[PDB]
């Protein structure tokens, strides 16, 4: 030998040592500069290592420095990939943008949503660093519009109403989609009738997930739509301090087996975010007999004033019946019929100007007998457990 030729450092490379001369036994390493790596026979390496034989030849040629690939971004759950380049690259220094599907989702926090190949090979978004953005369900924002009691509701005016039924579509009962997988409604919808010598609640009086189904964008009571959604019960939840005596606390809530389809026919309801006033205008929709003669053939809906909490007790005193600081009262007269709007967990909503949204206040209660409760509506004031409805379900509007 005994000296090796004069070696060429790669492009985005390196070499070390680096010594003028090598000569038998020499080593050096080659590596390559930050994003990217050594290639070697498509295997990817920190570095490779080369030495000096004995005949005066290296033991290897000197690899290449390929750039680092960040390879297939995360997907985003209701959410959209638009890449920074008509190619798609996926190596480092390019970028990409996330983007909910609108109108339907909406980025939680605003979140720019753009995210670069790293040098370490992961997509990082400035905020969130490699956490994906969330796609939040936009509510309260019906596509159609209305024509503007008592009277047939316009079809998709209610995109969140949602039908209880038995496994067959029989109704029972009302409620509302919150989020992308909760159905809130009445606690009494979601166990039997309890025996008047025993009026206690247990688990075998509970209807389990294989008794029920939920129906979204229903319109026809009877009828079927294409934009009927049949969902199935995974699990429910009363609330804590729900009384079947009193229905203090008459509120419940329903996590979906499998979420549905949001589009214009099917949306959620946004929480409360204050109390409501005296007078307050509300809409209460069912598909029960409620204050018609007979049952309808589509959802019915009726805009009543909210009444206040004292004169609601005042008219339900002379009963023994107390209406708690969880309960809130509609309608126009006491026994004006329209104190039998809704069915039992159906929704009671108002529309929150100028922000051109509709979100829930109340849910029927009291039961499905109007008869029982003919002075005034009562419903569980939503209001009132926002927190554990938002605790346990972990909705944000």
């Amino acid at each position: 030998g005994n000296e090796c030729p004069e070696l060429q450092p790669p492009v985005h490379g390196k070499i070390e040592p680096s010594q003028a001369k090598y000569f038998f036994k020499d080593q050096v390493l080659v590596s390559c500069d930050t994003g990217y790596k050594v290639l070697k026979d498509n295997v990817e390496m920190d570095t490779f290592q080369i030495e000096c034989l004995k005949d005066g030849t290296w033991s290897n040629k000197i690899p290449t420095c390929k750039i680092v690939d960040c390879r297939a971004p995360g997907e985003l759950e209701h959410g959209l990939i638009t890449f920074s380049t008509r190619n798609n690259l996926t190596t480092y220094k390019s970028e990409i943008k996330y983007s909910c599907q609108e109108p339907y989702y909406k980025m939680l926090n605003n979140n720019t949503g753009i995210y670069t190949c790293s040098a370490q090979g992961v997509w990082m978004n400035k905020v969130l660093g490699r956490s994906l953005p969330t796609c939040l369900p936009v509510c309260g924002l019906p596509k159609f519009s209305r024509k503007l009691n008592g009277r047939p509701a316009q079809k998709g005016t209610t995109p969140w109403i949602a039908m209880l039924s038995h496994l067959n579509g029989q109704p029972f009962c009302g409620g509302s989609l919150l989020g992308s997988s909760w159905i809130v409604t009445a606690a009494h919808c979601l166990h039997q009738s309890l025996d008047p010598e025993d009026p206690t609640l247990r688990d075998s009086d509970l209807l389990s997930p294989s008794d029920f189904k939920i129906i979204l964008g229903k319109h026809w009571r009877l009828r079927s739509d294409e934009n009927e959604q049949h969902l199935g019960v995974k699990h429910t939840t009363l609330h804590p301090q729900y009384d079947p005596n009193t229905f203090e606390n008459d509120v419940a809530l329903v996590e979906l087996l499998e979420s549905p389809v949001l589009n214009a026919f099917v949306m959620p309801i946004c929480l409360p975010e204050g109390p409501q006033q005296e007078g307050a205008m509300v809409i209460v929709s069912g598909w029960g007999k409620q204050f018609l003669q007979r049952f309808p053939e589509t959802l019915m809906e009726i805009e009543i004033p909210i009444v206040d909490h004292s004169t609601c007790q005042k008219a339900y005193a002379p009963l023994k019946k107390k209406v708690t600081r969880d309960m809130i009262c509609a309608g126009e007269k006491e026994g004006g019929k329209d104190a039998c709007a809704g069915d039992s967990g159906g929704p009671m909503v108002t529309l929150n100007r100028e922000r051109g949204q509709w979100y829930l206040v109340g849910t029927v209660s009291w039961g499905d007998d109007c008869g029982k409760k003919d002075r005034y509506g009562v419903y569980s004031y939503i209001h009132h457990n926002k927190d554990w409805i938002q605790r346990v379900t972990g909705v944000r509007n």
